[PDB]
């Protein structure tokens, strides 16, 4: 009997798609996202953001994961983006990600 409960082995977690843009609107309650290669914009709403409300601008880049929302396309669960240009370091891991 070779086939049954099988497991405890590598697994393989490639990442699939993910929509990031740029902060153009500035509110005290919800804002708008630009993007880049594409002219789509979304509605998110800063109690959904989940990052640093205290320092947020100009416009630094922010994700977002765009779903199937009845009505109009909004952004669950912002979430900013990293510095440009990276910078050198002495820390070589796997890394976030």
């Amino acid at each position: 009997g070779s086939s049954g409960s099988s497991g405890n082995i590598m697994l393989l977690k490639k990442k699939q798609a993910r929509c990031q843009g740029v902060v153009c609107a500035m509110k005290e309650a919800f804002g708008f996202i630009e993007r880049g290669d594409v002219v789509k914009e979304i509605f998110f709403h800063y109690s959904e953001f989940k990052g640093d409300l205290e320092t947020l601008q100009p416009g630094d880049d922010v994700e977002f994961t765009i779903k199937d929302r009845n009505g109009k396309e909004v952004a669950t669960d912002v979430r900013l983006l990293p510095q440009g240009t990276v910078i050198f370091e002495d820390i070589s891991g796997p890394s976030s990600g």
